[PDB]
């Protein structure tokens, strides 16, 4: 496709600071979903305000883990079937922490809003429907964790 070609451009700049990038996805998330804080529990303890996110390593180390997430699916763009069954897996854990399957909906507009934001000019409407698109499957797949 050329859509493809969008995505991994579009990529590109982003990939390279990943905790940057993805700290202004976070940011996005709890701005636009506050209910979501509470779901990251380390040391069993509650995150208080969003800027104690932002403090914890072990936060920090999910936005990575996301960002990996993200690069593996621009990798596979062209077949994604490959990654299905790890994501229905990272469904299910999901499920289990406690985020409801309505919240993907949020992260989404998050990482468009990232995506928004780091282009500028460059995220024409083709790149953000390309990205939905991607977006759509990875959560298809992994709605797959709440029965099916
Ligand atoms: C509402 C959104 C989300 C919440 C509340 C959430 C919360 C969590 C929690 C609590 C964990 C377990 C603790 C940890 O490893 O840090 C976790 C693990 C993880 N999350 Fe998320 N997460 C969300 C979205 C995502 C997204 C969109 C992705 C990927 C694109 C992602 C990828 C991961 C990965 C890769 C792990 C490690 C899973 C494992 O191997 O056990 N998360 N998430
Ligand atoms: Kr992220
Ligand atoms: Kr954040
Ligand atoms: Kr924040
Ligand atoms: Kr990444
Ligand atoms: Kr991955
Ligand atoms: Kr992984
Ligand atoms: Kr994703
Ligand atoms: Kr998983
Ligand atoms: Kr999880
Ligand atoms: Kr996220
Ligand atoms: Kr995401
Ligand atoms: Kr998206
Ligand atoms: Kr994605
Ligand atoms: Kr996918």
């Amino acid at each position: 496709r050329p859509e493809s070609e969008l995505i991994r451009q579009s990529w590109r700049v982003v990939s390279r600071s990943p905790l940057e990038h993805g700290t202004v996805l976070f940011a996005r998330l709890f701005a636009l979903e506050p209910s979501l804080l509470p779901l990251f529990q380390y040391n069993g303890r509650q995150f208080s305000s969003p800027e104690d996110s932002l403090s914890s390593p072990e936060f920090l180390d999910h936005i990575r883990k996301v960002m990996l997430v993200i690069d593996a699916a621009v990798t596979n763009v062209e077949d994604l079937s490959s990654l299905e069954e790890y994501l229905t897996s990272l469904g299910r854990k999901h499920r289990a922490v406690g985020v409801r399957l309505s919240s993907f909906s949020t992260v989404g507009e998050s990482l468009l809003y990232m995506l928004e934001k780091s282009l500028g000019p460059d995220f024409t409407p083709a790149t953000r429907t390309a990205w939905s698109r991607l977006y759509g499957a990875v959560v298809q797949a992994m709605s797959r964790g709440w029965d099916g």
